[PDB]
């Protein structure tokens, strides 16, 4: 088995605030976006950002995931760019979620 997407997203947008963090939300359009994943987003030329989520909040709790089409607001690990910068795509293996 091959590591497919297992969270792609479309950035809602970001809390770069001075009392939280960088919450950055995104718009799933596959798997699920999850802690126990990672994420790569991309603009309209290159890679934005890489790495991994840094926290899971949406507006009503702490959820662990976000599939189906559900927007939640999440930080994307030492995140530099911030502020709807773009797509988001979670990649790993077929251990999220409950793994």
């Amino acid at each position: 088995y091959e590591e497919k997407v297992i969270g792609q997203a479309e950035v809602r947008q970001t809390f770069k605030v001075s009392k939280v963090g960088t919450i950055a939300g995104c718009y799933v359009t596959d798997g699920k976006i999850t802690r126990d994943s990672k994420v790569r987003l991309i603009r309209q030329g290159i890679v934005v950002y890489e790495g991994e989520i840094d926290s899971l909040k949406r507006y009503k709790d702490d959820v662990r995931e976000v599939a189906q089409g559900y927007e939640c607001g999440l930080t994307i690990k030492n995140f530099n760019d911030i502020k709807e910068g773009d797509v988001i795509e979670a990649y790993v293996m077929q251990e999220v979620a409950r793994a």
